[PDB]
C-alpha cells in the first residue's frame, strides 16, 4: 500500500544511516573534495603504500594484524578485518528489516551467509570510482592500478569489483535506493538450505514494491531503473562465485593465510 510502502522506505533508510557510518553520500563528498575534515592520503605504489600504512603518525590503530608478511598478503588480510566489521553493520542494518526476526532462526543464519558479500561488493561500490576506492573510514585512497599491479593471484581479486562500481555507480542511486535494495538481497528465498521460504518471499516482495515505487519517485526520468537494478543482482551473485573460487586459488598458492573466525564461518560451505 502507497503510504505504507513509503513509510517502509523511510524507515531503512532510517536504520541504514543507523547502521553504516560511512555512507555514499559521505563518500562521494570526499571522492569530490566537498568536505572539510581530511582530504585522503593516497596509495599508487610500493612507497606511498609504506608511507600511508607507517601514516600512523595523528591517525592510529584498528585491530587488524597489523603486518607480518609481503605486500599482496597484507593488503589482503585488511580487505579481511574490513570485510567483518563490514558484516557486523551488515547484520545489525538486518535485523532491522521488518520480519526479519520474525523468522526461524536457522533460516535468519542463513539469508546472513548467503547475502552478507552481494551487500557488501553492492557498498563497496559506493566508495570506488573508476581510479580508486576509499579505505580506512575515508581516510586513504587506494588506486585501481595500484590493486591490478598485484602479484597474480590478489591482482585479481580487486578489479572485478571495480568494473562493476563504475556500471553500478552509473544508476547514479542514493542511500535512500540502497537502503531498500539491500533488503531485497538479504530477503532472497532461493538461498540454498532455507527451511521456511515462503515468509521470506512474501517480505521480499513487499520490498520489491517498495523499492519500485522509491526509484519511481525518486528517479523518474530513469527509464526501466527498477529493472535494470534487479540484473545488478545477477552481476553480484558473478562477483562472489568469483571471489570465492580466487579463495580456493589462495589455499593453494599461500602459507598460513587463515581467516577470521567469522568469515570462515560465512565461507564454510559456501555456494
Ligand atoms: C572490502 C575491502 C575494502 C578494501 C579494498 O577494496 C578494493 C577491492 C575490493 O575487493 C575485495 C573485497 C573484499 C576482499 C577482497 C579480498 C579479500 N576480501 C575479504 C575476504 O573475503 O577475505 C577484495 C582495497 C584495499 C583495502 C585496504 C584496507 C586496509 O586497511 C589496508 C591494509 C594494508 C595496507 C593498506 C591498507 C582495507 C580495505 C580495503
Amino acid at each position: 500500500e502507497s503510504a505504507d510502502l513509503r513509510a517502509l522506505a523511510k524507515h531503512l533508510y532510517d536504520s541504514y544511516i543507523k547502521s553504516f557510518p560511512l555512507t555514499k553520500a559521505k563518500a562521494r563528498a570526499i571522492l569530490t573534495g566537498k568536505t572539510t575534515d581530511k582530504s585522503p592520503f593516497v596509495i599508487y605504489d610500493m612507497n606511498s603504500l609504506m608511507m600511508g600504512e607507517d601514516k600512523i603518525k595523528f591517525k592510529h590503530i584498528t585491530p587488524l594484524q597489523e603486518q607480518s608478511k609481503e605486500v599482496a598478503i597484507r593488503i589482503f588480510q585488511g580487505c579481511q578485518f574490513r570485510s567483518v566489521e563490514a558484516v557486523q553493520e551488515i547484520t545489525e542494518y538486518a535485523k532491522s528489516i521488518p520480519g526479519f526476526v520474525n523468522l526461524d532462526l536457522n533460516d535468519q543464519v542463513t539469508l546472513l551467509k548467503y547475502g552478507v558479500h552481494e551487500i557488501i561488493y553492492t557498498m563497496l561500490a559506493s566508495l570506488m570510482n573508476k581510479d580508486g576506492v576509499l579505505i580506512s573510514e575515508g581516510q586513504g585512497f587506494m588506486t585501481r592500478e595500484f590493486l591490478k599491479s598485484l602479484r597474480k593471484p590478489f591482482g585479481d581479486f580487486m578489479e572485478p569489483k571495480f568494473e562493476f562500481a563504475v556500471k553500478f555507480n552509473a544508476l547514479e542511486l542514493d542511500d535512500s535506493d540502497l537502503a531498500i535494495f539491500i533488503a531485497v538481497i538479504i530477503l532472497s528465498g532461493d538461498r540454498p538450505g532455507l527451511l521456511n521460504v515462503k515468509p521470506i518471499e512474501d517480505i521480499q516482495d513487499n520490498l520489491l514494491q517498495a523499492l519500485e515505487l522509491q526509484l519511481k519517485l525518486n528517479h523518474p526520468e530513469s527509464s526501466q531503473l527498477f529493472a535494470k537494478l534487479l540484473q545488478k543482482m545477477t552481476d553480484l551473485r558473478q562477483i562472489v562465485t568469483e571471489h570465492v573460487q580466487l579463495l580456493q586459488v589462495i589455499k593453494k598458492t599461500e602459507t598460513d593465510m587463515s581467516l577470521h573466525p567469522l568469515l570462515q564461518e560465512i565461507y564454510k560451505d559456501l555456494y
